[PDB]
């Protein structure tokens, strides 16, 4: 697989769309049993998961991005583990959607796993609201594992949902398969799929590409961190781009500011603010 020398250019994405994606997402790490709480635009319409065994995921109702998905990213298992073991192992795509995938796509078991345990709530609860509410748009939103697991639900959705995928927005994003991966979400969602990186973030840099890991092209990164200065790097693993600046290994700007909303996880704002800060 290949690195992508293009260099760096300015931010093209609707940052008005991140702020409220970030929103989304942040609020799948709290309490979400409220009746018609507001995000932003949103409006939430049914949550499922706690943060133990599975992912919490909500489903709002938003103007500008449909019906939208944001999965939770807490350590069900932790990214700076012992890489030999069986979470970060690649393997085939599962029986329900494999059909739809190029001969000799592999993708990480323990992400895998983690969507398994979701998709079909996720597809019965999708389809339900797109008919109540006269909506034809999917947005996928996902952040730290939860990105991962969001991003295989924003391919699953373009390949075997009717009517496909609007956008998917994805931040702190691990790598989640393998070169024939990485192209097909290239070739299948690439105009929609977002990525976003703030500041000193190591969770995009793991699992490393020597375990065969690599991420589709593009990736916005805020710089310095939690700022409004931006920009993108195309292509898949643009040498231009984040290893430029050496990593930090906590969680500090993985849970910051993107453009101006805080992706805090537990520790952060409980409901999500969109455009706080
Ligand atoms: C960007 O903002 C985040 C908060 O969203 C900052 O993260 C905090 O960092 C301090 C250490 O400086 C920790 O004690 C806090 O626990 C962190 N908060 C969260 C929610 O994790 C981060 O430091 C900021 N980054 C920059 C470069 O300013």
């Amino acid at each position: 697989c290949g690195s992508s020398t293009d260099p760096p250019v300015p931010n093209p994405y609707n940052t008005k769309e991140i702020s409220l994606a970030a929103g989304l997402v942040q609020q799948t790490y709290c309490d979400s049993t409220e009746n018609g709480l507001k995000i932003g635009d949103s409006e939430l319409l049914y949550t499922m998961g706690e943060g133990y065994a599975r992912q919490r995921v909500n489903i709002y109702h938003s103007p500008s991005l449909g019906i939208a998905v944001a999965i939770e990213g807490t350590n069900l298992f932790s990214l700076n583990s012992d890489l030999h073991d069986a979470k970060f192992w690649q393997e085939d795509p599962n029986e329900r959607y494999i059909q739809y995938y190029p001969k000799g796509t592999k993708l990480m078991h323990g992400f895998q796993q983690a969507y398994n345990d979701l998709m079909d709530d996720i597809f019965t609860a999708v389809k339900k609201y797109k008919k109540e509410k006269n909506e034809k748009r999917v947005t996928v939103i996902g952040h730290s594992l939860g990105a991962a697991v969001a991003l295989l639900c924003a391919m699953d959705i373009e390949l075997r949902m009717d009517g496909g995928l609007y956008k998917t927005y994805l931040f702190g994003l691990p790598r989640l398969g393998n070169c024939t991966f990485a192209s097909f979400v290239d070739q299948k969602i690439g105009d929609k799929f977002h990525s976003i990186i703030n500041g000193r973030d190591w969770v995009p840099t793991v699992p490393p590409r020597a375990l065969g890991y690599q991420h589709p092209s593009d990736y916005v990164w805020i710089y310095p961190g939690n700022s409004t200065s931006a920009k993108l790097y195309p292509g898949q693993e643009n040498v231009h781009g984040i290893l430029t600046v050496a990593r930090e290994f906590n969680n500090d700007d993985h849970q910051g500011i993107y453009f101006h909303t805080q992706i805090g996880a537990v520790r952060g704002e409980c409901p999500a603010q969109v455009g706080a800060h």
